């Protein structure tokens, strides 16, 4: 669906991971690690908002290594990890560029992704992102979490800048 | 749907991994040996059940080292690993604190559980649990076994407590 | 549903792996080989069934040893794996017991299966099997493959020997 | 078939891994390369089409050795890999064995399939391709992608040449 938000001035687009851009259910790694998800139509989009200009930033609790190394090979230069409290990582993002933020996206499942959502421009979420979640977001994807809800925004973002073809 | 029981009542939270907490299909390991998934928005609430004091245990016939090490990374410390005869790791579980029976939910989803869900106060299980197991539940879930009943239970049971942060 | 047989006639279970008891979609191990899937509800049922007595085969075209150790694990003695052409060791299970036809249940979902199942009493197959084989089930179970089809018509066998609770 | 179009004709099936053979949504190895799935029933399909001379291509942008070696176990004699301009592994494809667009189907499921299907005869797509690849496909399948929509095909062609 449509994003009630004048997408032209998004420059910058921030997802977590877990929820977000991998599955909320995955499975277990022998060591204890969650083997985590990525979507390849995701990646598509992510690589081309790359190429494109637009900011992109992943910003997760976990130290998610797998993730890491393959937003890292889409080109993406802003991995925060280990994002105890979400909303610094944020701001650092933002100032780095010297973003307001009503020019940023941030698309969260889960109640830790809240205080970051309250204060971005354009808070997203996930088809089944968590009540608490829903309520703060601008838009909901009409896609579950890891299964197409990044490739929706960031497709929406770059179609309204006439940067998608 | 709320649970029809007085959740404030609930001190403690037990669960089954195989079918509750990770998903009934699973990848088979080249080793022989099923891969459990695990569910991250189960995840966020049980290391939240542990920190706000509600006592959190799994009991599994499985022996893993993955399920051990992700659920002492989640502040889980009762884990009942390799267990034969789930009622007395039960026991254990609610004797260790003391508990009474009424004090304390148990989840989950086959046969080899009834035994405990017919001794505790709150039995449950996920919406693909067996007929047996449906039978004796006091609730079932909307979430399928690993894919969010984990955290439907616990969520309950927080926000009854004035606890869900 | 429930199977339209005399279940009680029925002394022997054998079934395919890769879309029966395995998901028909499943991961690729790097090594080029296709992963397998188990399905606990599955398992618990199928160890049942060798404790209570019931002759249990699977198989299969696959040689993995994942396989083989996860159903040698369950107690399953009857592994028939690189199995190029399924009607000699269907064959070989039912004399190797001095069984007749009617006593035994075979689980297919592709075309590979459908000599076995126009020969054993009582054919049956996962609710996603392939038209062509449909069409020689005398069942078709609720579940996809993979996804409990097996403890469907295995717990349906035990319950009619009283040989489940 | 139940796709428009006299599938007697086509005699190649070129197909794209990912999202299409392989499903959208995979998992991660720890190398942070993504894990392909197949499927069991694509898999027969494909090995049958391969044994009744039917030509197969699989065109990826990806260089894993799993999905390299999987393929080459069913009997695929065409896999073109490490590829990013699609166009030209499908002309290579066509021109290889002689044929004319009309008796080529290609599956693909995102925007760079695009000019491939644009130019073969029979274009499909699964399920839940995006929206700008179903507005060029010929025929979309039940199945989304990885999860049986090349099997979809592959038996759909096969029955038409009375080769099932
Ligand atoms: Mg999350
Ligand atoms: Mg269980
Ligand atoms: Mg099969
Ligand atoms: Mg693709």
């Amino acid at each position: 669906s449509t994003i009630n938000y004048d997408l032209s001035r998004i420059k910058a687009l921030a997802f977590d991971v877990d929820g977000v851009l991998s599955s909320t259910t995955v499975p277990l790694h022998p060591s204890g690690e969650p083997m985590r998800t990525v979507n390849i139509k995701d990646g598509y989009a992510i690589q081309l908002a790359v190429k494109k200009g637009l900011h992109i930033a992943i910003i997760t609790g976990g130290r998610t290594e797998a993730v890491r190394i393959r937003f890292a090979a889409l080109g993406v230069k802003d991995l925060y990890m280990g994002s105890a409290v979400k909303i610094h990582d944020y701001r650092n993002f933002r100032d780095k560029y010297g973003l307001s933020d009503d020019e940023i996206l941030y698309m969260g499942d889960d109640v830790p992704d809240i205080e970051v959502m309250r204060e971005c421009g354009l808070p997203c979420c996930p088809k089944d992102a968590v009540p608490e979640v829903k309520s703060v977001a601008k838009y909901i994807s009409y896609a579950d979490g890891g299964r197409g809800c990044g490739r929706d925004v960031v497709e929406q973002v770059l179609k309204a800048h006439g940067k998608w073809m």
